[PDB]
């Protein structure tokens, strides 16, 4: 038992390691999206910048969880970061929809984590998740949903100027 | 009789209280519109900001009338603020048209107020309405009419990019 | 179902709309108080400023709840804002006592909201209420109780100089 | 007929000269009050400063009317400035009450002036009175009424500390 460990159940430790892997996976998905918008046959620089920023933020989310694990006396166990589900994201709209789907999955994992921490009466972990993760995810889900709504309304992907003007105004 | 009261007829007092209720109602209508444009399936941030600003301005219009009432020795009598006529405003264009209709109704109430004050030979009240209310309403009616013209001309609500580009250029 | 909605029960949505109506009502009560202290036969400018500030803060509390509702994929349903229970608040002390009573009622509604959100396992909503509403209400209840204690101790409303000197020192 | 005179009836000219005399009289009343509060057996410096400021403002009101008369091609005819009704004003409260009475009389003369100008279809004169005189008088009446309310509530003149603390806080 670690000298610092107190009120930190092994199941919470395991769940945090699973959450760290999920955050790194999301970063890598966002990186793939960012790479796709940089292709010469896609050529949407603002979409590329948006998703690269999202990748870096998710890397920060993972590192903050690692700090939490070490702070509570648990031991980080890293696992393979699986490749994203596709290399061709097909459009700005499609990419935003997939990012929405991803963000809601991460949100769902965090809610399961919070329920475990509440079941284990770990108040510190609950408040950590509440303060640094759940509100951020709610904001990001709302942002992505707004992006999808606007793109769909503009006629994306079929209306040729829709992704181009969205890239300039909203993401520029 | 209030120690300050002079040349201030009870009918004018009643009309001012009615005007205060109308100004608060308009604020609450604008608030509902603002809430509608913030929905994830509408997602027009500049329309939301515009109508929230309008709500705050109408709240200021009401409070200025309350100050007038107290200044003249009349007594403020507040009434229920009725809910707006709808929660779904259906489009930017529709919202602007309804706001135009509302602004002209408020204008019509103020003109009736000015006619009453002229009939009662209350010069101070007439000049107050003229200086702080009628010109503002004329400017706001003209602004909203211009907004409606531009949106209709752009093809709103059916042309998908019309509300989006109006939100960025005119209201941004 | 809204594209952003996740772990947000319809009962919580309804309770938030009820909370929005309660916050707007409180703003309107504070506005009426503010109007009363501005009367020429009351003439307590600092009491008027205090309650007007309180009205604006409660309007901000309502708008923050509206933002929450839209963020979680729920739909705002506005209701009539009922008029305050009286137009004559009779004294500074009486007004402070009524404001204390109001603040504790709002607090009681928020605690019921938090209990519902805990029953529904909605951690985000619980933390939102905890972070932005409950502590503010505790501070405001304590402030108002202190104001009442000081006014009662000074001999208000019967001691003529008590409300006057409280208006200058504490609220000035 | 003056080369500049246009739409300026002789009755309006006479009424303006009467108004100029009334404004100078009010200045001289305020001066007498100011002198009274400077007496060694009264010794209320802030009451003295208040009424001296009021005297200077009324002198400015008279001079603005003189400018109006010359601007419209009328001829100023000055009359004796009658002495104030008393040299002993007996208290701060009594002085404020008399000032309220004076301000309302001046207000009543201005409303009669506005009615004459409206009967004579002199829009410029009406707007001049409305813009520079009626609103100022409404503000001053409300201020004096508030002062009287506060002094009466504090127990003035019988409560010894009431005029002293009002002089420091409100008029200081
Ligand atoms: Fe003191
Ligand atoms: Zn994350
Ligand atoms: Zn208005
Ligand atoms: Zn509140
Ligand atoms: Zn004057």
């Amino acid at each position: 038992p670690s000298q610092v460990r107190q009120n930190y159940h092994q199941d919470a430790e395991a769940a945090i390691n699973r959450q760290i892997n999920l955050e790194l996976y999301a970063s890598y998905v966002y990186l793939s999206m960012s790479c796709y918008f940089d292709r010469d046959d896609v050529a949407l620089k603002n979409f590329a910048k948006y998703f690269l920023h999202q990748s870096h933020e998710e890397r920060e989310h993972a590192e903050k969880l690692m700090k939490l694990q070490n702070q509570r006396g648990g031991r980080i166990f890293l696992q393979d970061i699986k490749k994203p589900d596709r290399d061709d994201w097909e459009s700005g709209l499609n990419a935003m929809e997939c990012a929405l789907h991803l963000e809601k999955s991460v949100n769902q994992s965090l809610l399961e984590l919070h329920k475990l921490a509440t079941d284990k009466n770990d108040p510190h972990l609950c408040d950590f998740i509440e303060t640094y993760y759940l509100s951020e995810q709610v904001k990001s889900i709302k942002e992505l949903g707004d992006h999808v709504t606007n793109l769909r309304k503009m006629g994306a992907p079929e209306a040729g100027m829709a992704e181009y003007l969205f890239d300039k105004h909203t993401l520029g």
